[PDB]
């Protein structure tokens, strides 16, 4: 097979279970990889720490909401 | 005098009582103009509806903060 499907890939096992305050929340990315087990965001806090959450949730959609508008108002 | 003084000028008279929740916050400007009566901040929010806040306050700062922190990290 070709040297892609022997690239390391990252998942989320478990899901944060606490809503975080969003005005930690800076950023976020999707787990895309058919080989992790669930559906689930990874949002970069601003001290840089990275939290598995379920896009499900409600806090957590709205948050990825916020997130998207200003990246989409950010250009500048 | 210079056509500049005679540009309108936007200010805040007032600022909001109310914390506003800071997923509805997607971007801000500062008042600058020593014409206006208070330093404040002008959020705008994800509706487009624009809020005088005074940045002294707290959640207004930790809004200010959270913005800030993504525009610097949002170049991407």
């Amino acid at each position: 097979q070709p040297d892609s499907v022997s690239i390391p890939i990252t998942c989320c096992f478990n899901v944060i279970n606490r809503k975080i305050p969003i005005q930690r929340l800076e950023s976020y990315t999707r787990i895309t990889n058919i080989q992790c087990p669930k559906e689930a965001v990874i949002f970069k806090t601003q001290r840089g720490k990275e939290v598995c959450a379920d896009p499900k949730e409600r806090w957590v959609r709205d948050s990825m909401k916020h997130l998207d508008q200003i990246f989409q108002n950010l250009k500048p």
